[PDB]
């Protein structure tokens, strides 16, 4: 790279390197790599922003730490980018988050110098915890340290993770990057040092330095500027769920909603503004929101999870237990459903229309456009006898006329063309490309709307109809709706081939949604080829 | 039973004298003759509007005197008593600030009143439930009974004695009017599969220095009081922190051991993303050893480990074996342990094995099946312990019968040979039907267009209620005369 532009990073491939380099030289590395990072970094990552903040924790880090001997984990890992810089990735950061570019988080497989993937928060005390176990076992001195945000340190995992190695007293430090006390630390077991400046590269050395010696669970809490902030993870479909959202509370005094600190991206930044007392933000604590929702119901309200399909999996057993078992008739908007793109396979909600079919009671549904989005909120907001789910992708509507909501009659599909030999069925977003095949193979085209409880009668329909049938969602394939469709099938004993088309059994790679789509053979062309391969 | 005698409503305790309140404990308490709550329990009804004022049990299990004074634990179509319907623990402050905010907002003074115990305070939905409430600040009181919460945002009261029903009443009458979230700190006083697991373990752990087993606080429960006499340098109680467990395992695995999460089916849930996330993704060996998986009995719906082969097998890189008897699970357990390309589980039921031999541990290879019985026109994939039942159906019906082993990878060939030798194909599991084994059978059959009849057998899409497993097992049809009945019918179609 220009080597001249940054004199003092061009001298640093390894940490081993700049553990070589002066300590007077450091804070001159620190702004070269602040510059670097604003110049190589396309902005359209956004993650370059929190990647600032920890400028200088990385430097003092890499330079006081043994790694890779050491273990180094960053909770999230959106703050890992001058991480990758200094660890032999200075000159491929400008790939980051594009297709077979550099990981948007730290990736085990992608170097030594990352122990551990992350995506989703919180996981870097617990791991952490049983990497020092181990490493003491091990009997080499290996340390341990972890790097977690103020708002990760909120789920439920830190407390478990914390409270345990209050317990057994791991050698291991916890470096909180807080950019928004220690009483609680304490309490739980750690020796606390902090508040200390976050961006003081050389007193954060000394400072590491004596607290990578010490023994037991050890606690360094530091502040570092926030800055402008990030992007979080036609109007989008979170644009009209938060439409959805303020024009009903309006209506009705029984609306409550509720968000594990995905405010902004759930799409409800002008509803808690307007509606502050039917808004609640539990912080990064997806299991406390939905049996949350459950006491809120209980109490005769109509509470509303509003839940990124992929960290709705860590509420599982609340759903399952806390809401299904109860019948509570709570209403989950889950975003995110699909693929996501950039953020890769840590974010994909590439799972709810499986784990969710398998709950007995649950009542889910996809939307192919935003239309027939509000229509199933309108629809799991007024049904009582259960839990409804209403699950809907990343990104822009199709740009459909609205119509006046009205409750669609539960478990039914409704055929939009009718062809011959062959029936698509759809089951969400994907709809678009489907309706290419269905006019290109003159198929019969049906919009499935319910994945659960499923349109049977419609189904064995198209199985006595036509030859074959065609199974379309933005899910894995493997229990999912297709799966649920081949179950009524075999019920009835109407073996009718069937193709599944969905997600593969591998987590899907990082690259543009549009982009991710085609390579897995989800859009028109690519739909066709594997009718025609499978037919053959 | 005289004082109890007068009794038979919460309405009728409270018309009681205060003086007579210590008797009608010593009588609860002989009567039942858990028992360490019936202070408190006296208190509370006494002193609290029911049912009309909220009161809720964390976890149910010690909810006994709560029922006399008004299902294994609260449920709430039972009675209307039971606020918040239990089994699982850490539940209660969670559902309770969400029942305090409605009881704000309704307006007609409604209380809310939380009780959990010592152990499901260790559990992260507690720690983000406290959290919240000290934020919002609902009117709300959460009583631990015990036999940090200031830090977390709560008005902190005692220790106090939990066994002075006098002194309870008291102390709840003096909290009547204080504000925001309080927090009442209170003082009281044959081979079953899992003790195979504990057997297998005990006999791993002398053979090598890597094995590693955490509970999320269940020892005995999984057979490892053993274990963790003979190894406590091998052992960990996490207490009851499933996420943790799972994530800790994964930090194991980064560090060069091999840890084996013991863990419940039911329990298992609440780890479902450090599974997914922590583990599969990361693709680290870790090994669960899945115990009270499908019918557990008398614990009811809150337990059972239904949905075990449907939320594991749709994460990819998930290796799933279902062992047929304990011969097979101490075989699946060395296999899965010796297995280092990604995470393998085995799952198995509550209860005593089969009483087969126990022969020399050794691999079993990944994704394959085993035909134990070859028949005509039927064949049987059997997926699990319900093997026995399953054999005596293709004796009868003169079916092949198939142990397939693994849930995950599955025997495609076996599978696709089976269709083609055979007019339908019927699979037997004991979890939901609904996305489990026999599902991903109909999955490879049609993924190659060769669509024959399947008969997925398995629990139906309702949460199961209470009773011995066997009794459960004949009513849904998961017996050998039900299954061949399901059979009859479903080729009358
Ligand atoms: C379990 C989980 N829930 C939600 C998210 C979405 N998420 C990603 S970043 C973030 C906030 C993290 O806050 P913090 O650790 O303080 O870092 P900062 O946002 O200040 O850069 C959230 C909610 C996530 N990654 N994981
Ligand atoms: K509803
Ligand atoms: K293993
Ligand atoms: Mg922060
Ligand atoms: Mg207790």
């Amino acid at each position: 790279f220009d080597i001249a532009k940054y004199p003092t990073l061009a001298l640093v491939d390894s940490t081993q390197e700049l553990r070589l380099l002066p300590k007077e030289s450091l804070p001159k590395l620190c702004d070269e790599l602040r510059r670097y990072l604003l110049d190589s970094v396309s902005r359209s990552s956004g993650h370059f922003a929190s990647g600032l903040g920890t400028v200088e924790l990385t430097v003092a880090l890499h330079y006081v730490y043994n790694t890779p001997f050491d273990q180094l984990i960053w909770d999230v890992g959106h703050q890992a980018y001058p991480h990758k810089i200094l660890t032999g990735r200075r000159d491929k950061i400008g790939t980051i988050r594009q297709k077979g570019g550099l990981h948007p988080f730290p990736w085990r497989g992608e170097s030594e110098y990352d122990v551990l993937s992350v995506g989703h928060s919180s996981t870097s005390i617990s791991a952490g915890i049983g990497i020092a176990v181990a490493a003491e076992k091990e009997g080499k001195n290996r340390r341990t340290v972890c790097v977690i945000g103020d708002g990760a340190i909120t789920a439920g995992m830190a407390f478990e993770a914390m409270n345990h190695a209050g317990d057994i007293r791991p050698d291991m430090l916890v470096i909180l990057n807080d950019n928004e006390p220690g009483t609680l630390f304490e309490e739980l077991g750690f020796n606390y040092i902090g508040p200390v400046d976050g961006h003081d590269v050389l007193g954060l050395i000394t400072t590491l330095k004596n607290m990578r010696d010490l023994k037991g669970p050890q606690f360094l809490h530091i502040m570092t500027k926030k800055g402008r902030g990030y992007e979080p993870a036609l109007p989008s479909y979170s644009k009209i769920f938060g439409d959805w959202l303020c024009e009903t509370a309006a209506k009705d005094n029984k609306l409550m909603a509720i968000t594990p600190a995905m405010r902004e991206g759930s799409g409800m930044v002008e509803f808690s503004r307007k509606f502050p007392d039917r808004y609640f933000d539990v912080a990064i604590a997806e299991q406390h929101a939905v049996t949350f929702a459950a006491g809120l119901a209980i109490g005769g309200y109509k509470p509303i999870v509003a839940i990124y399909s992929t960290f709705l999996q860590r509420a599982y057993d609340q759903v399952l237990h806390d809401v299904a078992i109860q019948k509570l008739p709570v209403l989950f908007a889950i975003d995110r459903a699909g693929i996501v793109g950039a953020d890769g396979q840590t974010h994909q909600g590439a799972f709810d229309l499986s784990y969710l079919r398998c709950i007995p009671e649950m009542v889910i549904m996809t939307p192919s456009d935003e239309n027939e989005c509000r229509q199933m909120l309108y629809t799991g907001y007024h049904y009582n006898d259960g839990p409804s789910a209403v699950r809907y992708p990343r990104g822009n509507a199709v740009g459909v006329e609205l119509t006046p909501l009205e409750k669609l009659p539960i478990g039914k599909g409704i055929v939009k063309r009718r062809g011959e030999k062959l029936a698509i069925l759809n089951f969400g977003t994907l709809m678009p490309e489907a309706a290419k095949v269905a006019e290109s193979l003159n198929a019969t085209l049906v919009d499935m709307r319910f994945v659960k409880p499923l349109d049977e009668a419609l189904i064995l329909e198209m199985a006595a109809s036509h030859e074959a049938l065609v199974t379309v969602e933005e899910n894995a394939i493997m229990g999912g709706a297709g799966s649920g469709v081949n179950e009524v099938l075999m019920a009835h004993r109407k073996p009718v081939p069937v193709l599944n088309i969905g997600l593969p059994d591998f987590f899907i790679p990082q690259g543009t949604q549009e982009e991710m789509r085609a390579e897995l053979g989800l859009d028109a062309a690519g739909m066709e080829a594997k009718i025609k391969a499978w037919l053959a």
